[PDB]
């Protein structure tokens, strides 16, 4: 149910808002022991696979923190707060 929360919120993004979201998530520095997903692999991922891939890579809590943070950094803070509260 954090997985579905990420999904919903991502699905609310215009496809322009999405590319941007994806592009900047791919530059966020990560806690030790976690690996970035290369931006190319990232780009050819639909919303659902993107969501799962984040959760597989970073686990549910971290993945949500990451997303929130990339959103806040996008100033999309309704969607940020929704997810935030949703987790």
């Amino acid at each position: 149910t954090k997985r579905e929360a990420i999904l919903k919120v991502l699905e609310n993004l215009t496809p322009e808002e999405l590319k941007k979201f994806k592009m900047k998530l791919g530059t966020v520095p990560l806690r030790e022991g976690f690996e970035r997903i290369p931006r190319g692999a990232l780009g050819q991922l639909d919303i659902v696979d993107l969501t799962d891939k984040l959760v597989a890579s970073y686990y549910e809590d971290y993945a949500a923190e990451l997303v929130v943070a990339v959103l806040r950094d996008m100033r999309m803070l309704e969607e940020a707060a929704r997810l935030q509260r949703a987790a």
